[PDB]
């Protein structure tokens, strides 16, 4: 029956591991406020100071216009929700008997209606907040990052580190806390059905990542617009220095890694946290620690969180304090090795809670039927899925770094030209999605076996135990790239820049290991919510060969290459109109390539803008119409079939996506950094080799940046709408089937 | 019931039509052998003669380094197959109890390991023997062609139409003969027992694809190496034309148009012809049809495939004869009216066959259980997938034909050089498969109510129930890409390259369409035989949410991008390898771009069949070893899922990536081609556009026609073999799960 642990403890644990957690944050940004700089060498100081605040205005002007457009589809599905689900029991105010125990009786489904739709409000707020506070702290790092890179790159690594480790605790911390109080709040009205209780605040994680999936595209197309533009004529055309101050697109190149790379991917990350958290809750309400009442076991998704957060803490002291990097061979092995503890820390930290938050018996909901489960089975689910991070990140770092062959092979293909650098990266990328499934296969056949869809979402997040920590050294990325970005742009030392494109590198392969552990939990965690979701539908098998699963299967597996088609012709014509723009200043502004007339960055900036915003709103359409149209006309066996197949081919598109385009990001930063007699022989920066793979990092700048990890938002997202939805679509869906 | 045509009147019918479609094979082949060429204006006609030799040695060569490689893989496999099947009945020698009947007795299990082999063996020569005989008449007529465009393209056209039908017809009426004598000797022995005949008869399908296998990935790595090479220093580097004799590759190049995509596609569609026909006879065999013994209604799709023959050699004489060509601008028109022409026509074909063949009653297999179906009911089946294959084929054009705004937007984005085009192409290849899927899963739904797997089989021989036709104008592209290579080999005037350059742009459209029946009729037979596997293997229920067939599905999805990694892979390594070959070539001949010397066209020979045979070992292995690797220690179920994951997932990538292929091919040609302001204005040949749209296009290049091809043939072979082991897998099979 009951823990070790008791109710109240685990009542006071939580949010004092939250507040612990935002202590940590504040203490780090305060350290960070330290290095000090202003607009009022001197005048080095002062040019960063006048930089940074050009991105920081046109940062915050953008999300402030993204988030306004946001906002109002938010609203407008709130309503969505709240009609939809309604509309089922006909909005009686009358109870019910529990579904889950016909002795008793239960609030009226249109109170979970109502409550799923404060939930998603909820989650979808919180959603935006974590993309706006990721921006702000990005955006005051950057030019700190720039200043203390002067005293070498250990110096400026732990800026830019401290602060990828401000946003890390804030947005773990916020999404632990507001999940906690909501549970709380909503007890107050459903008291002892606590299987609608949780049936409400799935509605959270639908809020999150829906909220998550225009962040990311929109701030993804607002990016790369820039990058590919900027790179294009800027490098390859007119020959100077990349993040040059003479190129008009330079402002929004820089201001895209925080409105995109940082503020998108803030966003994104909270949706799985969200969802993995609440698709354990669900699984865990019609199971006996939801029947039993048990406070303590039904909420120990969010204990593993708790102190995943200390855990991550702890993590991050040893390259905060405990160590100085002196070299730039030594950057990576300290990221790395931010993995390597936290996991080895976490695995000790889930076994703790393990131990002292379940009893050592118990019932999983498995599809009708109370599975008997143990603790140690328990244990080994979260742990399965946090190994599985781990595996994820070594084999996608030995894919898209240029320390081992794979990428420097990428390099050397640049030698017959960009064809041979292309093909070679699309190939690595394929390559690279091999190992990575496997470690999910296996990830959920051990937890699928021990715990049906508890197992799997609590794998999830064990995927996501460690999100504070995997959250500073995916943030430390953009931070570097800007930084870097305004040490160009200042005109400063050329040995800044060789520090900044040492920590920008690094970067690099942390943005693509953090986008391998946003898939691998979001394949995770839409396993589980695929199956809670026929649950649901009161479906009873979902049979691959039948012809309403099967179509399903087809059409949802070509889904992806949809919404890839989408974005990628999206960025691909904004940034047509970026390098007609850039070519325009150069070829009519005088005294602009002479470094003695000023470029109109304002224009790059509204060509971004104008892009994004209106590009985002196709894409958030497939993704979101879709779960209603085809639950509503072909019905939720249908549905099922499409749910498995962009799963199980979404997974194979985001992988190669994200590693192609991590591989000729670092395929060119090698060249550029010739830090070898192989690298050196393929410079020096505007040669014809350098020139292939700057070719080959913008095509993959929108696969790695728009199409690839928006892919995963996707994946995770239709099966929360889905299960969400289900009870509408279970009475009214299938209309084709009925009216023939 | 029987049907209104007589057994005797069906043995009679078979023979003769494929008889007629042999002798007008012979006929066309004759036709145009009346161009005559010798290596004895007119000094022109030597130089052609001397070209075509070189090419018809080098192809006849590399086929039969290839094939002694092929045949003895062949001869292994035929053992694993006796051995694996004669150990399901511990090689007893007895009758034993009907799979299908237990009431009824059966001919022993090792009779049928037996035939088994035997029809592999037949499948395996008659798909050996269908691409050299494509080789032949390809390197026979493609001079040919050359000279007679000396007389307008409407008469080039025409001998290259020809030789593409003889090549059709060869391969229709041969395919169909092997397998009715196959049949009707097998029926000596099997007496009564049908389900063991035609359960033996399915080795031919497992014969074809897997020697198609190989002949499309060898003969498409050769191919693609030299063509990536050749361009590359060629129109990239030197600024010389396309086809240019003192390119060292050029032969190479144009030896790998018959080896790959004549000998390599020529085994292919057999593979697809072998499997459909196969597939409705197994199903067939065990429903009303087999178990009342009617032979006619029994060889149903043999009929269909009859009418066929007879259909295609009407409509191809609309295209040879009783219509003409004046205007470049008509020859993709003419190739395109031939599919409407056959469709046509053979939706009346297979009304009259469906009419006098079938019962109008009868039950068809479905599950353990006979299911009522109608003689129009099986009318629609054919035709679903008959017209489907016609709706994928327009579609297919307007992504890839230069006539329509997708590919002259891509041609646009050169403007902007490599990378755009590149980024537009890949959105364009995404974009492209969202119909194709459309009509695939219409069809699907459609055969699938009707008339369960048997239906879903009918519709794939629907899609190649005008295989003849199909091929014609498929071969018809090859040919006329040959004749222009030998025309500028040859030297002759630019009034000429301009003609073939006309029917070398219509073929590229043309290459593409038959890659979208291909891909559309592999993704139906391969989900008949899916079925056929789960009723053999005797699985209850392939459930997605249960361990064993969802890390099946996930694992079976990752599938084609390890394929496609490694064929990528594979053709960037002997592209770099050639490039570097050209490039020493013109660096330390001296005279050679002069035209005073002669450039070692071995050396680009050795290149390729070194990387071909070598590289083709490996994704040969990957797809024969796992439906044995996961059947034996996974088990049927889990088998089952690898089966519908890689079929759902692969279709995606496979019409992705010939479409993008196709698509930066003819936005090249476009550019070349110069027949328009638009056009006009991204040349001449040698500008940035130009050269960013060959980038493109070489990227394209293994795209199209090494992985995106052979993609096709995964799908459709892991499931024959599948169907074929799965006695012994579902006996001695799912280790793991009985060790542990
Ligand atoms: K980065
Ligand atoms: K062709
Ligand atoms: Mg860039
Ligand atoms: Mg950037
Ligand atoms: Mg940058
Ligand atoms: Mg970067
Ligand atoms: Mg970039
Ligand atoms: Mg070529
Ligand atoms: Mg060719
Ligand atoms: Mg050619
Ligand atoms: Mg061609
Ligand atoms: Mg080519």
């Amino acid at each position: 029956g009951a823990a070790i642990l008791p109710d109240l403890g685990t009542e006071i644990l939580i949010p004092v591991c939250a507040v612990i957690g935002i202590a940590f944050a504040l203490f780090q940004w305060l350290l960070v406020s330290k290095v000090k700089l202003s607009a009022v060498d001197h005048n080095v100081v002062v040019k960063c100071a006048e930089i940074q605040n050009a991105i920081s205005e046109g940062a915050t002007s953008f999300l402030f216009t993204e988030y306004k457009y946001v906002g109002i589809f938010m609203v407008a599905f709130a309503i969505l929700i709240f009609l939809f689900l309604g509309s089922v029991e006909g909005f009686s105010t009358s109870p019910q008997a529990c579904s889950y125990d016909k002795t008793k009786t239960c609030k009226p489904a249109l109170a979970t209606a109502i409550f799923s739709t404060v939930s998603f409000l909820l989650g979808g707020v919180t959603s935006l907040v974590s993309g706006f506070l990721g921006m702000k702290i990005a955006t005051y790092a950057n030019a700190r990052t720039t200043l203390e890179a002067r005293k070498g790159v250990g110096k400026a690594f732990i800026t830019a580190f401290r602060s990828g480790a401000v946003m890390g605790f804030l947005l773990a911390a916020n999404g632990l806390l507001v999940l906690y109080i909501a549970i709380n709040l909503f007890k107050i009205y459903y008291g002892d059905d606590w299987g609608g209780l949780f049936e409400a605040i799935t509605g959270y994680g639908l809020g999150g990542s829906s909220m998550a999936l225009f962040g990311r595209v929109g701030g993804g197309i607002y990016t790369k617009a820039a990058d590919v533009g900027a790179d294009l004529v800027g490098k390859v055309e007119r020959n100077i220095p990349e993040d040059d101050p003479r190129n008009p697109a330079v402002i929004a190149d820089n201001v895209g890694d925080n409105v995109g790379d940082i503020a998108g991917m803030g966003s994104d990350l909270f949706g799985s946290y969200a969802e993995s958290s609440c698709a354990a809750l669900v699984v865990a309400s019609i199971s006996s620690f939801g029947l039993n009442h048990e406070l303590t076991a039904m909420l120990y998704p969010l204990i593993v969180s708790s102190v995943g957060i200390l855990v991550c803490l702890l993590t991050t002291l040893f390259a905060t304090d405990f160590f100085e990097i002196k070299a730039v061979k030594e950057i990576e092995p300290a990221l790395k090795k931010q993995l390597v503890i936290s996991t080895v820390l976490m695995t000790i930290g889930v076994a703790v809670v393990s131990f002292v938050a379940l009893p050592t018996s118990f019932t999983i909901f498995n599809f009708g039927v109370q599975k008997d489960v143990k603790s140690w089975q328990l244990f080994l689910c979260v742990a399965v899925g946090l190994w599985a991070g781990l595996i994820i990140g070594f084999v996608t770092e030995y894919y898209t770094s240029n320390a081992y062959s794979p990428v420097q092979d990428v390099a050397d293909s640049c030698r017959t030209g960009a064809a041979t650098n292309v093909i070679f990266g699309l190939a690595l990328g394929y390559k690279s999605v091999i190992i990575p499934i496997f470690a999910i296969a296996i990830s959920i056949f051990v937890s699928f076996t021990f715990a049906a869809m508890y197992g799997i979402a609590v794998a999830a997040l064990g995927m996501l135990s460690t999100i504070a920590t995997g959250l500073a050294i995916d943030a430390y990325g953009p931070i570097s790239d800007n930084a870097g970005g305004i040490a160009e742009m200042a005109g400063m030392s050329h040995r800044i820049r060789e520090r900044t494109d040492a920590l920008d590198a690094a970067g690099n392969t942390t943005a693509a290991i953090g986008k391998g552990f946003a898939i691998g939990s979001a394949a995770l965690v839409s396993l589980a919510k695929f199956g809670a979701f026929v649950s649901r539908a009161s479906i009873t098998t979902v049979d691959v060969l039948t012809p309403k699963v099967f179509i399903g299967l087809i059409v949802g597996a070509m889904l992806p290459y949809w919404f890839s088609a989408m974005t990628m012709k999206s960025v691909g014509s904004a940034a047509l109109k970026m390098v007609e723009e850039v070519r325009r200043q150069f070829n009519t502004i005088p005294g602009l390539m002479e470094g003695t007339a000023k470029p109109d960055y304002a224009t790059c900036v509204k060509i971004s803008t104008d892009a994004s915003i209106k590009e985002m709103i196709p894409p958030g359409a497939l993704v979101m119409l879709t779960p209603l149209v085809v639950g509503i006309l072909f019905g939720v066996e249908t549905l099922s079939g499409v749910l498995a197949g962009s799963l199980v081919s979404g997974v194979q598109i985001a992988i190669s996506a994200s590693n192609t385009g991590g591989a000729w990001d670092n395929a060119k930063k090698y060249i550029e950094a010739g830090a070898s007699e192989h690298a050196r022989s393929l410079g020096p920066k505007g040669s014809d080799c350098h020139k292939a793979a700057v070719i080959g990092d913008t095509i993959g700048d929108p696969l790695k940046d728009t199409s690839g990890p928006s892919l995963n938002i996707l994946i995770k997202l239709m099966a929360v709408e889905s299960l969400v939805f289900a009870p509408f679509f279970a009475t009214h869906g299938g209309l084709l089937f009925k009216i023939f």
